[PDB]
């Protein structure tokens, strides 16, 4: 009966965090020691830079506080593809469901501008900020982070773990479910929990 | 068992929107007719100043869509206090839950540096920014806005209508629950459910 609500993540789903903060380390700290993407290891880039060297924590921190960056950011392969078609759906419903810094500043509103400008005014509507996605009722969470936490105990959605880079080498239970990328079987999932 | 978790809407509860926006159209538009805040009818000011004289409405939403006005509203009167209040409170969670223009240029980084301003950092974190409230899920929503719609058929959170200018005059049937104001017994209505 329902429509199946999805929530879809923004860094690491739709738009490509980690890319456009490796390319903003290199140009520029050229010559610091960089982590190559086929090697991050855990959600925060900062806290790996961090365990290479301490103060590289502060200087990649420093390209994704810079005005623009997350602005600029490029989209996920397929992203937009899948998005659009999802939301074309029918009894499906979809909303992008992203945490912004603490450090505001030049993250909240370039998010706003960022969907605009490559998803389109359409689904400006269908944005969550928040720093608690348990909080926020769906039937799935479609995201990149391995460990969502927060007030809410028992979700109502079911977190499928979105491929990254940084979670790529992470074992998990075999309950829970991935997507390896926007050409997996993301519209079998869905239709899984029309089902149940 | 279970804290209560209650959603506190930012315009017209925490932020006197209604204030700001009649003194910055006053300053701006000192020949125009204006609507005083006890004659205000109806959550959108700007379609009771079109009513009132077409072009108005533009005019109004003008001042609103202006750089710093989101940013330097007042608090309502006791808001500050209540929220700490009620934030220190044991086994009580809040959010606040704010829906930002469409046109979010100059209001949703405003509307962050607000909290961290008039209430502090600890405030930013709890903040969830929707234009559908209905898929956040919480036992109380203490809200200005009469008639709150999204996808969500049956909200987990019980409205509770905080009065306003707006709707002051407004009639609700017996199974409605409004707040008069901060003075008003919040502390009551938070153990009505924990009671449940
Ligand atoms: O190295 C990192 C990686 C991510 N984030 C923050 C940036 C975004 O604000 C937020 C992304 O959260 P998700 O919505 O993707 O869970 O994580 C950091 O601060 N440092
Ligand atoms: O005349 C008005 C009154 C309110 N709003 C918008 C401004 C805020 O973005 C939003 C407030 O929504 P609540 O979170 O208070 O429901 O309403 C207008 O656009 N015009
Ligand atoms: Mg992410
Ligand atoms: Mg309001």
């Amino acid at each position: 009966k329902r429509p199946v609500r999805v929530l879809v993540n923004m860094d690491g789903v739709l738009a490509d965090f980690e890319s456009g903060l490796l390319q903003g380390f290199r140009r520029r700290f050229p010559e610091e020691p960089h982590v190559p993407l086929e090697q991050r290891r855990g959600f925060l880039a900062n806290e790996q830079y961090g365990a290479l060297r301490p103060d590289l924590a502060e200087k990649v921190a420093s390209v994704y506080e810079s005005p623009g960056f997350f602005l600029n950011l490029e989209p996920i392969p397929g992203a937009l593809d899948a998005l659009r078609e999802m939301n074309d759906m029918k009894d499906t419903e979809v909303f992008i469901c992203t945490t912004p810094l603490l450090k505001y500043d030049h993250c909240v509103g370039e998010k706003y501008r960022w969907v605009e400008q490559n998803l389109g005014p359409e689904f400006v509507e269908r944005i969550i900020l928040t720093r608690d996605k348990t909080v926020v009722m769906g039937d799935l969470l479609i995201d990149d982070k391995d460990n969502i936490q927060g007030l809410e105990e028992t979700p109502s959605w079911e977190h499928i773990l979105f491929t990254c880079c940084h979670n790529q080498h992470l074992a998990l239970p075999p309950t829970r479910r991935r997507l390896l990328s926007w050409s997996d079987n993301w519209r079998g999932i869905i239709e899984s929990k029309r089902a149940s």
